[PDB]
């Protein structure tokens, strides 16, 4: 198995995420290395081998790379920091709305209430497209035991291709899983912070409040916890909480409620003891 | 005065949009030419300059003037349109947020209802941070007369460099005018859509009728006509149209209300015709 | 079988409501009587009884039974009603909150709602005190035929106690029956109109609409037909119409639906003549 | 001046309110004698007189009377209260809805937000029909000083026509005077509570915490003090507490806000010790 494979597109080869990120991670103590040095190292280890068999990779492929790689770090650590620690929940890592809808994490009685708003929706012409957050921390009440003995072997040290799977798969433990009250946050990272993506986080925040403000009134839900949503990049700076912290855009309409931001809390994390210092604050 | 000047960043040049766009446009018929052929035409041109003065033109200045130009074309129409026409909607050209604010179109009592919810969302933390969408279709009840005089020689016949000037001043007219009926609705334009895109139009779109309901609430209107929210690009597909139609954020949270969709209706405009059949459909 | 029995309370009679309106009720003619003349007839009967076996009956049974009465001729001539027409609706009659909540007319699934509510309401320390309109207009799409095959015998021409008792329990047919759009609106009757009832009515009417409005909110339905809230009485007059066309409570808060009045309409309901008018409207 | 003076209709007689009130307190120890004694007591002095003079008083006159002195003995020593006090809150008995409108006590700018409300209902052929609280709790920030001195002379000890003017006039001095947060409460006060007087105190309870909502959402006042609504009786009991504690009827509409009930406590008030503890636990 090797980290890059022709796409055929001529002298295009396409990144074997997965085996690159294992093959490089194997030879780096990540626990010394920030999380830009190894990304950057990790372009560099590809670009390497593309020059020795010729080829050319996009840097579509390298961003799509650099992301899987971000969330791969930060959610590894995310299982070490739950084996080590006492805590009820746990952070687990969300598969693209292609393929999955973060609300079938939800019993079955409270998705159908979304299935029911899209297809009504549906009838006056409107759609409801919605995103999935990148990680979810999840109530685990009741079943810390079974996890860690499930999850005992994660981690960055005995990092191998099966460990990168069961990160990329643990989320279909907890399908038709949860209560109102058990999906406690939200957490959408990126690597770096543009307008675009500023503009991506925002959007979805707002609308992750207010789906979950719609099922509070269907189940008549009075003064619940709520959810919080948060944002991560690598570096963060004061002109990214000007965007990020705009109000979620149903708090305008409503002057009930205290009003709520799109994004809660932004996040640095560029290295393990960022998790960690993330994790202890969000839990 | 050249098309092209030095930014001074080593081969790097500017585009000196307004000119560049009157030069170009001098030399074509607008109304046989689609505005992709005009678009594509315009870069072209601009390259040859720069491969005499033997210089560099990134994409991104490329990118800004694309829109620059696209709007132009667009907003010169309208006011053609509005000259041979007996409306009373004229469609205005909108500065950038930067340093102007939409909702100041709207008589003072109004606008500082909007102020008032910045300064206490402030006081909690929160930000508003709203975007201004391309064009708005004023009421002029009353005025039409004065504006035709006013506007009596703009046309792409007699394309100037005062015309350029003019559609994007006309909104100084309208500053602390409108009641709240007198916006009909906004209308947001791209060369082309891509997913960054798209979802800022759904953004804005679900913005702009988040504030109107604002407004709304605290003048207490009742059956209001409300606002429309329009989206234009030089093609458009189905694909374009999932993620663009999709439902404002605050209908998600309120069922006393018929469900609205962030943008309610997309428009080809790749030319003269186009921008007819559009306006005599919107107004 | 007597008019009047003694309730042991010294000269203390009670008045047997159902068999004096019976006993009384073959001696007349309905069709030409208004409605007014059979009550204070009635009262009549009733103490020429009381003097001739030597008994007192307080204004307070007098005032009960007026209620009754006044439903009956009203409830019976309803059936009637049915019975000569084509309609879907069927106006029935209701218990009182003592012993019967009109809420469980809709199916169980609506109802569990409300119980959910007063549960939750009772855990915040408030009640929900609810009392049942009179009458409630019930759709009866599919079953018209049962019911005319078993309401057959009904009318003030064969006049009887069984009459009485049908009309009473007929509301048995209709527990957990009704969706939403079944019960079409509820219908309450006073002989006439004192500050006190008209305070009642008013009361009752705008909190069937908070209810309704409770019901479309939970199962989230979009632009519902909505509920309507009547009032009738032997005599109406422009002043009783300022207090009963107040507007519903709920409405008050909310700008997003149009303002609903408390009673939708009043109407003058003396003869037999009267109730056809009403329901012909009505239905 | 006499207690009593012929209604001219007939052998009626109408009662001098005051004078009675005060020739009669007069006489008595109000720190020694129960409320309800007094009022008993004030009745029979009254029917001596009707009989020397050979009249008659119908209970209907009494029934209004028996509040004017109930709230007058509530009313003064409130003001003992305040005079002997250093809060910053004064009682204020206010006058009937037929001659004032308790909204006028809010400054100008927030009442026209309930006028413009009225005349927009009343367009949609809806009316707003409120009535006034007995008393009003009202912040006296600044002005305590200068009304000590002008009530300086009020007390039962020193009873006097001029001191039921006061107490019934008092109120003129805080028209177009109170902020939201100015008015802290209102209370509502029946000699005994019957159906029909529940009733009412249910239904201006809830009605007082919807107009407040209304203001509240005018203003855009993001979690404010809110107000309270109380009730106190002569004797109250467990039967009283059943309807009076019921939920304000706009909260059967909103999730989002806690549930209110249209009566926040009751009150026993038979003594002026009980009307210091009401007071000292109302402020």
């Amino acid at each position: 198995m090797d980290i890059i494979s022709k796409s055929g597109e001529g002298n295009k080869y396409t990144i074997n995420s997965a085996i690159a990120f294992v093959a490089y991670a194997s030879h780096i103590d990540i626990n010394t290395t920030e999380f830009s040095k190894v990304l950057s190292g990790l372009r560099d280890f590809i670009n390497d081998e593309a020059i020795r068999l010729g080829g050319k990779i996009s840097d579509g492929s390298f961003n799509k790379c650099n992301g899987d790689w971000y969330e791969w770090l930060i959610g590894i650590r995310a299982i070490e920091f739950f084996l080590e620690s006492e805590t009820n929940f746990i952070v687990v890592k969300m598969p693209n709305a292609t393929s999955f809808d973060v609300m079938s994490i939800y019993k079955s009685c409270l998705s159908e209430f979304i299935y029911d708003l899209r297809s009504k929706l549906s009838l006056n012409n409107v759609n409801l497209i919605t995103s999935n957050p990148d990680f979810s921390i999840i109530d685990i009440r009741g079943r810390r035991e079974e996890l860690k003995s499930m999850l005992k072997d994660i981690s960055f040290s005995n990092i191998s291709l099966s460990t990168i799977s069961e990160i990329d798969n643990l989320y279909k433990n907890f399908i038709d899983y949860a209560e109102l009250e058990h999906i406690k946050s939200f957490l959408s990272v990126k690597t770096t912070f543009r307008p675009d993506r500023r503009l991506q986080l925002a959007h979805e925040g707002s609308l992750m409040k207010a789906l979950y403000t719609h099922l509070q009134t269907r189940t008549w839900t009075i003064n619940p916890t709520g959810i919080r949503y948060y944002a991560a990049a690598t570096s963060i700076g004061n002109a990214d909480v000007i965007g990020l912290k705009t109000v979620a855009t149903h708090s305008i309409t409503d002057v009930k409620s205290l009003p709520q931001s799109a994004v809660d809390e932004i996040f640095k994390i560029n290295s393990v003891l960022d998790v960690d210092s993330c994790l202890s604050h969000i839990l």
